């Protein structure tokens, strides 16, 4: 009835049941999935090793958790630890459907706003400053705080930069598709929408996860993609399709295909800083200048090259994106050991 | 320093509704408990009429992303109408509002017995609900305090058709509570596995459409062709066969359909494939399974029909607190 659902509230699941909780947000559309406690603990002293870890102990809980049913095709997730460089208030690992990414913009500015709003560092006004420890780098992120409370979250990148520029690529089952390739934290190939007679709006939806992948796949198996510095980033992340904007003050769209065929329903806040960086090589804009960009839902972030800047051999670029992020739910995830899907699944 | 966010609590201003998540062989199903506003109402329709003209935005707020997904289900549950009924309910989903829904009754019927809605019985409990559709009877096996099984009853089940569309396809077409085609996965170089999610999907939309264009499926007293079902070679040598349905447009059941089991049963029944008393197994392309057995023959209008039963179990995987936040320009949601 309307009383003995007190019976459910009350309920408690058998001891030996797993029990992880988690704080969710969204930023422009995109979840974000906290962990908070009853994970295994996490050895290693710097975020990759932490990182390298999980992939290779502990991935059946990232299944649990971003996939179905817990759960989708779509879920993002972040666990956060202590600092490993000696300024910085914490660390974080990201995970999404296929695994762990290098860095992960819209979470970083659903990161500033839950540590402020719920205590990771002190308050304060009008701007807090937070330095985060990322398997990209070291992310600086800038809290706008008016009255104790967050209006919107700004963070500088990693170096930004070109990596490829106007190539083409055979897609088979596609054919010829011009790209450029750059880094924002991570590696996306960039590609315009109407040159393959798509559009960036969610009537295309499963075109452009169909095409991107194909996109990313060919890359992938013809083109190195090469961090200057460290192995395990030297990977390509995702296909990126560019679109007309649809909004007044807008620049251009984003629609981010990444991992196993996920969609990013804000726009990148990786994919804003590569796409910093072909703007700015193509002297498209100016230091200081800030553009919009949206998504495929018509949500907005902001990005601006905030200074020149060398990285290995590469000309780059640190950029400054910012957004907002709403917190949505705590969640209780029950893992019963008998369930048949205690690790979720995934069809692509 | 992480409890502090385990520690943080939403300011009072906020709407806090409370669920209990669950999965019926892989689809889910949010049962509210708490925190959402009076359904006023003295029968379902009723209550129901009262959700979506004034509650909708709370369907998506709960149904659709980020709080939901394209494939999640809800359930109400409301205080008994009828004289003999231990709870009502109403269905959710990502479109609207459903009048029946198998996978729901399932997780329904466990959640009832092992959280303490109604009584535990042993061997079976019977459970009667308040439905959009009328009352549902629910029958939950429990052996020492433990769910073992929830079977109900479909609504009646027939045959409609045993034929050819054009490569060449073979199939039967019956109705279980929906139309469906029926295609043999092999016959088509096809297997109801991972494997073969996107060309179950592509070849499947395909014969839908051309089966749709070319016969014409005519319910006797309200149709059309809801989707195709796949069958292949069952994994488990105890299992009769797998069901892979694809439905709408490219939707996938990752549950061995409901209503399509209610519909194979008549085809099998129909052609002496099964008697009336035996239980087979289905299962689905995760693996998931359910049970179908033909209670009775029955007719319906002007066909042979049979009363099918179909059982299942369901899994509880959350207990979801779920926060609206009123600056939030998507605290409703978006569909994509």
């Amino acid at each position: 009835m309307f009383k003995k659902l007190e019976n459910l509230e009350k309920w408690e699941p058998p001891k030996d049941w797993m029990v992880i909780k988690t704080l969710d947000t969204h930023t422009a559309g995109e979840p974000l999935r906290i962990i908070l406690s009853g994970f295994p603990e996490i050895p290693g002293k710097t975020i990759l090793e932490k990182r390298r870890y999980l992939m290779e102990n502990l991935d059946h809980l990232r299944k649990a958790l971003m996939w179905e049913p817990r759960g989708h095709a779509d879920m993002y997730g972040a666990i956060i630890t202590e600092p490993v460089s000696e300024e910085a208030d914490f660390g974080v690992i990201f995970m999404h459907n296929e695994g762990y990414s290098t860095m992960c913009g819209h979470a970083t500015i659903a990161l500033g706003k839950v540590a402020v709003e719920c205590g990771l560092v002190e308050a304060k006004e009008p701007i807090t400053e937070i330095k985060m420890d990322s398997p990209a780098g070291l992310i600086k992120i800038y809290v706008k705080v008016r009255d104790g409370k967050v209006e919107k979250v700004y963070f500088h990148n990693v170096p930004s930069f070109v990596l490829f520029k106007d190539e083409t690529i055979n897609v088979p089952g596609i054919g010829e598709v011009k790209y450029d390739l750059a880094y924002g934290g991570a590696f996306y190939a960039f590609v315009n929408a109407e040159e393959i007679g798509l559009k960036c709006t969610p009537e295309y939806y499963r075109q452009l996860i169909d095409v991107g992948m194909k996109i990313k796949r060919a890359i992938m198996s013809e083109k190195e993609i090469r961090h200057p510095f460290e192995e395990d980033l030297s990977f390509l992340y995702g296909t990126i399709f560019i679109g007309e904007p649809e909004d007044e003050n807008s620049h251009s769209r984003h629609v981010c295909i990444f991992a196993d065929g996920e969609v990013d329903r804000s726009p990148t806040g990786t994919g804003v800083s590569a796409r910093l960086a072909i703007l700015y090589e193509k002297g498209e804009i100016d230091i200081g200048e800030e553009i919009t960009i949206e998504s495929i839902i018509g949500t907005k972030f902001t990005g601006k090259v905030v200074e020149e800047t060398r990285y290995g051999l590469y000309r780059a670029i640190i950029p400054e994106v910012g957004g907002n992020a709403y917190i949505v739910a705590k969640n209780t995830f029950l893992i019963d050991p008998q369930d048949p899907l205690k690790y979720g699944f995934f069809l692509r």
